[PDB]
């Protein structure tokens, strides 16, 4: 006879969407325990059990039991395989209403047969069998679970057909339409719920009919074996889809070496242990302190003198008494706010005057609490900010004089005893203050600009001047004035958001003003023309005549040509001036500079061609005329890099001129070696920074200072003479960067207390640098509830920093790849704080906004969707000149056979002869097929492969079409992008970042070569130069790049810090 098996489509509605088999520990293959296996019966074969046990295809897929045959077959076309710790047949069995010492772990071989038998009600035993063995099944793994629940659920089923086809009795009764009915009517909460419907629960029998049609069989009875529903079920299975295998029997015999996917394979790393942080008391303290308590009629007079007047004829005065208590320039007053159960407000005062005819009149700025602030729960009770908002109100409106003060202390690590000392007997006299129930004091030490996303410091000559005259008013002043359209004099220019505009200059004009991996494509630059008059239309229109980009006459032409470059045009449009968007300049060619930076960062075009818009051809400048091509013509710092890798940022810092590698701490040997290669004037540790800090404290005496490990002690005295003497010291670091991995959870503070940002805000703390930076992915703003945000910033404002935070895209500075990062600035009270840079190429995101309290947003720069300095970069300006490599190259050293034609592939290359790293990670046989049928156009992937069985080498039958997910309903999108191919006028999507060559491959295909992306264009999609190099084994080294912050973004970071050190 024929045995049905039903296709994974139709039974995959139960089960939970793929995912893939890992393991850490070795193996032994099966068949080397056993002897021989010549011709035996499949009675006659080893009994032995299995726990923590799982199933999984050729491609680690796990799987299901409902894919075996539940009885001998001659020929199958599935590959299954499993995992097990082998013990011995005890008679274990698994109770439906409701031991593992390692006797030893391996990987079984081809899997053939299942098994289930009857006990008792509620009492059944499943074995599985392979050519040399029976094996019988325990209990399964945490994360093959899943796949084995559905199972147990038609076996209930089962079991309560069983049931009511004998409680009933007259078993010759019911039929498939009566069970189908009876089991619709029953309540929501019984074990063998199928569906209140008749057609689920028919579709529910009918895929699932083999577990049924067995358990028919071995339930002790001659009154279940000729039922109508039995025979019913049979005739009905063949509708669905189905394959149909042999059934005969054999005498078993092994022929096949063990062709299990796992054979040969190495595992996996581990998981290494978290440790607790080496941290420092402060820190400590801050961050514990948090965890244990959450988530775990009157008079009034001038007093003296008068002091001058304000500009208006008015007396100024400084000190008055509101009914006994004093009120001056320089303190705190608190008012009564409308609804009678919030706090009060406390304002600043700035000057005091008498109105014209007579008032006591104040004018306030605004001090704010650090528990309405992106602060919120992390802010010490006491902490005032100032903010830029101001007041006027009579000084009949207050509730009462607040008692604050300004906080202006010492800077250095020389300094940072002398101020715990001081912090602790403040905050001994403010708990005595709380238990006798006595006023509050204040400080304040920052102000807040949440329109600049920071903590700036105080501006002490500005505030408290008591001259009739405040800063913030001037600056809100000028940002009204700067809001009006102003036509310069007469005529011959005008004013717009601060920019003069005149005649015969060159502005840029938005796009439209003038008329998957793609998300670029249609998205152009600025229109650069030329202003030639103001007509009349008071309210002005602007005449303009334009410039062609190479963009606009083909693709090719600006694959060819530089990005500064210009096509003549005699075309004009009348505009609004409203449209214009900035200056630029435009020089002849030979006036170009001859400085050429990779970030272009300066607005200058060239022009030297002529574009006739009528025939479309491209002529030299007629002669006849020109255009008026009007513009006729030590701070490093000493660098700490604790989590280095491979050196993306400092390569960046140090190209700028503001870092000098001289320390870093990486502690694996790939990483450290690849950093040893590229600075090799740096002093690398691989080391735990761990151990490294403390043995950096226990270097200076400050070992009490330390909560540190017992076994992080010992691995700090296990060092050398050598490496003690060559340890930094505070005193010599004067800029520390890095990128630690926090993560995210709950805590349990247990949990919390093993996290790397501790660690890095404690070298902080120990050194006190002059600048800080700190890198880490966009979440990190979003993880815990914003906690680990907060209670960054609290930490770095206890020290006494200014900070400053921002998320940046990399692909508006001069990449392919479309990567966000979160950064945070800080600098001491006494130095300038580094801005941010400006995007100048077209990039398709919707501005990073970073949310502050109180219902506000911050965003650090613009978005460049609609119009941007310079012409996106694509896959083909990256990766054109790159010679044709095969599957699993691993020739590190080739040679270079054309020339660069773009303007990226001549930045990258430079002088380089010798092509280093220019290696792909191997795909096998089936998979290799697959990337070879898939076609070379956009957006082509896994739906693109044809339903088809593939024969390989060994002889194996396997399936084309990867991953089965659409469990036909939602919780599915269609998984686009796996097993993807590129774009060459694209981008590269962040999914390249360590590409997989197995299991869920995403979208790494070259867009015209069947292969990988090497790790030399995975290095040029990040902006590394082709002379970098890299270090390790091909997984260490994507690994490397992955990581890393794109030297490009770091140049431009650095370079703004370099404007902040001339500016001190
Ligand atoms: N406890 C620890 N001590 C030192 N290094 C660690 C560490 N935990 C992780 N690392 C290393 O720190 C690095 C964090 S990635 C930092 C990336 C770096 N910005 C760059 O520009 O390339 C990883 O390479 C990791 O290997
Ligand atoms: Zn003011």
């Amino acid at each position: 006879m024929f045995y049905i098996k039903i296709n994974e489509d139709e039974i995959a509605n139960d089960y939970p969407l793929p995912s893939y088999y890992k393991t850490s520990e070795e193996e032994t293959d099966e068949l080397i325990l056993y002897d021989a296996s010549y011709e035996v019966q499949s009675e006659h074969l080893p009994h032995r059990m299995l726990h923590n046990w799982a199933l999984y295809n050729s491609d680690l897929r796990f799987i299901s039991l409902e894919l075996l045959p539940m009885k001998q077959c001659d020929d199958i076309d599935v590959n299954i395989f499993g995992s097990g710790v082998v013990t011995d047949d005890n008679g274990s069995w698994i109770s439906l209403n409701d031991h593992d010492p390692d006797g030893m772990c391996i990987f079984l071989s081809q899997i053939k047969e299942w098994m289930i038998e009857f006990g008792s009600d509620d009492i059944i035993s499943i074995s599985i069998r392979t050519d040399v063995a029976w094996y019988r099944l325990g209990k399964p793994s945490k994360l093959y679970a899943p796949w084995w629940k559905p199972v147990l659920k038609t076996a209930r089923v089962g079991i309560s057909i069983l049931t009511f086809l004998r409680v009933e009795s007259r078993v010759a009764r019911l039929s498939f339409a009566d069970v189908t009915k009876r089991l619709s009517g029953l309540q929501a909460n019984d074990k063998a719920y199928i569906s209140s419907d008749p057609l689920a629960v028919e579709r529910y029998l009918v895929v699932h009919g083999q577990i049924i049609l067995q358990l028919f069989a071995v339930y002790p009875d001659d009154n279940v074996k000729r039922c109508p529903f039995v025979v019913g079920l049979a005739s009905k299975l063949e509708d669905r889809h189905h394959t149909k295998w042999i059934i005969k029997k054999k005498k078993i015999s092994l022929k096949e070496l063990n062709l299990n996917p796992r054979a040969g394979m190495a595992p996996v790393a581990s998981k290494r242990k978290a440790m607790q942080a080496t941290t420092t008391r402060l820190v400590n303290r801050i961050w514990g302190e948090f965890y244990s308590n959450y988530s775990p009629k009157r008079e009034i007079k001038w007093d003296g003198e008068s002091l001058g007047k304000t500009s208006a004829g008015e007396p100024l005065y400084q000190q008055a008494l509101v009914g006994g208590e004093m009120v001056a320039v320089g303190g705190a007053v608190t008012l009564e706010v409308d609804d009678p159960d919030e706090m009060p407000a406390i304002y600043f005062v700035e000057y005091m005057f008498e109105s014209t005819d007579h008032c006591k009149m104040l004018h306030g700025r605004f001090l704010q609490r650090g528990s309405m602030t992106v602060l919120g729960n992390a802010a010490n009770e006491r902490e005032l900010f100032l903010t830029n908002e101001c007041m006027t109100t009579q000084l009949k409106d207050i509730k009462g004089v607040a008692s604050f003060e300004i906080r202006s202390r010492p800077w250095g690590h020389q300094y940072r005893k002398k101020n715990i000392t001081a912090d602790k007997l403040d905050w001994a006299r403010a708990l005595e203050r709380k238990v006798k129930d006595l006023p509050t004091e204040y400080y304040c030490k920052s102000l807040y600009s949440p329109e600049r996303g920071g903590f700036f410091s105080l501006p002490l000559s500005d505030i408290g001047r008591s001259s009739g005259f405040c800063t913030s008013c001037k600056i809100r002043e000028d940002e009204e004035k700067r809001s009006t359209i102003k036509l310069n004099v007469s005529k011959t220019g005008f004013f717009i958001n601060g920019i003069e505009y005149s005649v015969e200059d060159f502005v840029y004009v938005n796009p439209d003003s003038i008329g998957k991996s793609g998300r670029n494509i249609g998205l152009r630059a600025y229109v650069v023309c030329q202003l030639l008059e103001i007509v009349p239309k008071g309210s002005f229109d602007v005449k303009v005549r334009r410039f062609y980009r190479p963009e606009d006459v083909s693709a090719e032409k600006a694959y060819a040509s530089d990005i500064q470059e210009l096509y003549f045009s005699q075309d004009t449009v009348v505009l609004p001036p409203g449209a214009l968007e900035g200056k630029c300049e435009v020089r002849k060619k030979s006036d170009m500079p001859l400085s050429r930076e990779y970030p272009i960062s300066d607005h200058i075009f060239f022009c030297d061609l002529f574009f006739d818009t009528s025939k479309g051809s491209l002529k030299q400048l007629p002669a006849n005329m020109k255009p008026k091509f009007s513009t006729i013509k030590e701070i490093r710092l000493a660098t700490l890099d604790i989590f280095a890798g491979c050196g993306g940022l400092s390569h960046g810092l140090k190209k700028a001129g503001v870092s000098d590698a001289k320390w870093a701490i990486e502690y694996e040997e790939p990483a450290g070696q690849a950093f040893k290669q590229n600075h090799p004037e740096s002093t690398v540790f691989v080391d735990n920074c761990n151990v490294i800090l403390r043995a950096i404290m226990e270097k200076g005496g400050d070992q009490d200072d330390c909560v540190s490990t017992t076994e992080a002690n010992e691995l700090a005295a296990k060092l050398t003479e050598e490496q003690k003497s060559t340890l930094p010291l505070p005193g010599q670091v004067d800029f520390i960067n890095g990128g630690p991995p926090c993560q995210g959870f709950s805590g349990m503070w247990s949990k919390v207390q093993c996290e790397m940002i501790l660690a890095f805000l404690s070298f902080a703390d120990y050194f006190r640098p002059r600048y800080f930076l700190l890198e880490n992915v966009r979440t990190f703003v979003s993880f815990n509830k914003g906690q680990t945000f907060q209670l960054t910033l609290a930490s770095l404002l206890e020290m006494g920093y200014q900070v400053r935070f921002g998320i940046l895209e990399a692909g508006a500075y001069g990449v392919s790849q479309s990567r966000k990062r979160a950064f945070i600035w800080a600098a001491a009270p006494e130095e300038v704080l580094p801005e941010w840079p400006e995007p100048m190429h077209v990039f398709g995101v919707p501005k990073l906004k970073i949310s502050l309290s109180q219902g506000l947003h911050y965003a650090a720069v613009r978005s460049t969707a609609l119009g941007a300095p310079f012409r996106p970069i694509t896959v083909r300006d990256t990766i054109g000149d790159l010679p044709s490599v095969e599957n699993g190259d691993s020739r590190t050293n080739k040679e270079y056979k054309e020339v660069a034609v773009s303007w990226f592939q001549k930045e990258i290359r430079g002088n380089t002869i010798a092509l280093t790293d220019h290696i792909c990670k191997a795909m096998n046989e089936l998979n290799l097929i697959r990337c070879k049928l898939i076609p070379t156009r956009p957006g082509a992937d896994w739906h693109d492969l044809p339903k088809r069985k593939v024969t390989l080498s060994d002889g194996r039958v396997e399936e084309m079409i990867p991953f089965c997910l659409p469990n036909t309903a939602e919780r599915h999108n269609g998984w686009k992008g796996l097993y993807g191919r590129l774009d060459w006028q694209g981008n590269f999507p962040t999914s390249v970042t360590d590409p997989q060559p197995m299991g869920k491959v995403g979208m790494c295909f070259h867009p015209e070569q069947h292969r990988i992306l090497t790790v030399r264009e995975c290095a040029r999609s990040q902006g590394f130069p082709d002379s970098y190099e890299f270090a390790g084994n091909i997984n260490h080294k994507h690994r490397q790049i992955g990581n890393a912050v794109p030297p490009p973004l770091a140049f431009a970071l650095g370079r703004k810090l370099k404007e902040a050190l001339h500016l001190k």
